């Protein structure tokens, strides 16, 4: 079950023991990270002369002399031995070491090891994580646990660049980090040392800089401000920016002034990269020579970043050729996947996927930009781990489990059970959307058929969805009482308890679909007004952000099964009773065509596509409205006229005046009203 799967492997259908007295060969002079590992599998066995010899080293050490010609001529290289006579830990150089060490501890089990031989080494020459989204930057903590978890799974880079940190974009990059937070990054730069990652610091200053000796020499005496914390490697992003810095010939000069009077001046400095404007083929210009010019201009050991055809997407053959042949370099990948600061309300703990497994060649780098959520980016990052450093033997499904017993292994069915139903991204304007609930769609579709046209559904078919619902509140009452990851469980809670309710649900719509009689349907029909209530209170509690707030779920299947099916048996209902049943499907306390209004955050509005009323449920101080393409009352009867200033975008502010009801009528499509709360 080895992640990365090895270059080479070689097993033999022995087993050896561990051995209870040992005797080390090069623990004073391999890599003393690697050496510190070895001993803590070691621990309480007998150390001397006497018994089974264990031979760690690097490439020139007297200790693995005789393994010369084993060792893999690769940087970060390495050879790995097991049999009944001795264990050979020998690495190119000394990170090498390290990752032998790395595959050491998986192969332990139950204090025995197989007989084995391994020759391995990555495919991928940079293998990490970008942290460069928008919105709430990691906490300490997470990222102290980040940066273990990826020398465990040989991931080299951790890239700096929280967008919403001020000491690292507009308007304060040009100002050294306050003591807290200097102390801080000073720990995480040991941590990574240890951990053998390379901490790159990017800087994001294109929207406000002048190419100018002022703020020329600010950015270098950040950067050697940042040196003076430990840092080694280092980075300028010039996206999302508009104005003078997206000058393809003053960004160059710049980087190549960094290398010459900075990288090149010190003694120990390592990766240097830029990420460009123009960093997608949708958004490059073809009239232009953005790309051609940086390709010409940059020196050669200076990296260009690319997230690939679109800003989401996934990275093909065709698509790195096109950015190679215009860079003159290999491209350093930039995956925007898991990241989720376009789609807040949803988590993304799908399978990694759909990039080309044959490309190790063209890309310098492959880094992914996760979501805010730290620990459930683990999944993922998991898997780019694994794709990165072996990606001709990288099978997508088998990793994503392996990850999800890795993440937490005392719940790891009742986690992948709850991953399987939140992996879509639903409907965003990039266009981009995974896959979700497909074991169950089959089953899910055919009953909606044959329900809906009188058929009789097959009952296998009806079973399936009650052995899912079921399933589902398994997997959420074990999950939230989890313990074994409390910082995991704390960021999925909300979406839990919504992922408890749909399952509750879904079974009171099945009953309804069982009907027996009138006064049982009743019931069920009245306890699923009620978790749809439920369901509107979290959304409008939980995850509270400034873009997408709220919590959803299930969304590309289970939950259309349900609302579909609950509006079907209602209108039939209606139809045999001669009723009227309300059959709609979420919760909406305002009232009043077929736009259904919508609650976010303070605003109330109707979804975009004598006359028409809104009623809210109370009277609120109103703040303003925004139409796109004339009173308002508090009792119904009696009215008042505010006109609108234009600028398609129509305002007007309320000045807290009391408000209950709006109206539209015959003057002269967003359509907003905010109020106070
Ligand atoms: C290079 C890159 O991906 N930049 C940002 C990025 N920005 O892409 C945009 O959406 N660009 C943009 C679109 C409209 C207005 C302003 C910037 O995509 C990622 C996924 O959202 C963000 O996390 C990144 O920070
Ligand atoms: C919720 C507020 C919001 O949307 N913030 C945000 N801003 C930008 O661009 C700012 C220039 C952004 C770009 C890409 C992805 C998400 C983003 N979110
Ligand atoms: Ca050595």
């Amino acid at each position: 079950s080895l992640q990365p799967p090895p270059q080479q492997l070689i097993v033999q259908n022995k087993t050896i023991d561990l051995p209870a007295v040992y005797q080390l060969n090069g623990g004073e002079e391999a890599n003393p990270h690697a050496v510190k590992v070895l001993k803590e599998l070691l621990s309480g066995k007998q150390s001397s002369k006497k018994g089974m010899l264990i031979s760690i080293g690097e490439k020139g050490d007297k200790s693995v002399r005789k393994y010369s010609r084993q060792i893999p001529d690769h940087k970060e290289g390495y050879y790995l031995s097991v049999n009944e006579k001795e264990i050979v830990l020998a690495g190119n150089d000394e990170r090498g070491t390290y990752y032998a060490l790395q595959t050491f501890a998986q192969l332990l089990k139950d204090g025995k090891l197989p007989e084995v031989e391994i020759k391995d080494y990555p495919s991928v020459r940079y293998r990490g994580v970008v942290e460069g989204f928008y919105g709430t930057p990691w906490s300490h903590q997470a990222r102290l646990s980040q940066l273990k978890f990826y020398g465990k799974n040989k991931m080299n880079t951790y890239i700096y660049g929280p967008k919403d940190d001020p000491y690292h974009s507009a308007p304060n990059w040009r100002l050294p980090y306050p003591d807290k937070e200097a102390a801080q990054l000073q720990e995480l730069v040991a941590v990574a040392n240890e951990n053998e990652v390379d901490f790159v610091w990017a800087i994001h200053p294109g929207q406000d800089i002048k190419w100018n000796k002022e703020d020329r020499d600010l950015l270098l005496a950040k950067f050697e401000k940042m040196y003076q914390l430990g840092v080694r490697s280092f980075a300028v992003f010039f996206d999302d920016i508009s104005g003078e810095g997206t000058n393809p010939q003053k960004q160059a000069e710049l980087l190549n002034y960094i290398d010459e009077k900075f990288a090149q001046v010190k003694p120990d400095i390592n990766q240097l990269v830029m990420c460009p404007t123009e960093y997608n083929k949708s958004w490059s210009n073809p009239n232009g020579n953005y790309l051609t010019t940086l390709g010409d201009k940059l020196n050669p050991s200076i990296q260009i970043m690319w997230t690939g055809d679109r800003v989401i997407s996934d990275i093909t053959r065709d698509g790195i050729s096109w950015i190679n042949e215009r860079i003159k370099r290999p491209a350093y990948i930039w995956w925007n996947f898991p990241v989720s600061d376009y789609v807040r309300d949803h988590l993304l703990l799908g399978p990694v996927y759909g990039n080309d497994t044959t490309i190790a060649k063209e890309m310098s780098g492959f880094v992914t930009n996760p979501m805010e959520h730290a620990e459930s980016s683990k999944i993922a990052i998991y898997s780019v781990a694994s794709y990165a450093w072996n990606p001709a033997k990288y099978d997508t499904w088998q990793t994503w489990k392996d990850a999800i017993r890795t993440i937490l292994p005392s719940a790891a069915e009742e986690l992948e059970s709850f991953a399987m139903h939140n992996s879509d991204l639903g409907p965003n304007g990039h266009g981009y959307r995974r896959e979700e609930s497909m074991d169950i769609q089959p089953a899910a579709e055919r009953f909606l058929k044959a329900f809906k046209e009188g058929k009789n559904y097959d009952k296998a078919d009806f079973e399936t969805l009650q052995y899912t619902f079921e399933r589902m509140k398994e997997s959420a009452d074990i999950l939230l009482m989890n313990t074994e990851n409390k910082p995991l469980i704390v960021e999925i809670t909300p979406w839990v308890h919504q992922f408890k309710l749909t399952a509750e649900m879904g079974e009171e719509v099945l009953k309804m679909v069982e009907g027996r009689n009138e006064s049982y349907f009743l019931r069920k029909y009245n306890h699923v007004k009620a978790l749809q209530q439920q369901m509107f209170y979290i959304d409008q509690t939980s995850n509270q952000n400034p873009c997408q707030p709220g919590v959803k779920t299930a969304t590309r299947v289970i939950k259309p099964l349900i609302d579909r099916t609950f509006a079907t048996v209602v209108k039939f209902f209606n139809q045999k009773f001669n009723a009227h049943l309300d059959a709609t499907t979420d919760y909406m306390p305002h009232k009043m065509k077929n736009l259904p209004l919508q609650v976010k955050a303070n605003r109330v509005l109707i979804s975009p596509a004598g006359n028409s009323e809104i009623e809210l449920d109370a009277i609120y101080p109103g703040e303003n409205i925004q139409i796109n393409f004339l009173e308002i009352s508090t009792d119904g009867k009696e009215w008042k006229t505010v006109d609108l200033k234009q600028k398609s975008r129509l305002s007007a502010g309320l000045q807290k005046a009391p408000v209950k009801f709006v109206r539209f009528t015959v003057s002269d499509r967003q359509f907003v009203l905010t109020i106070e709360k």
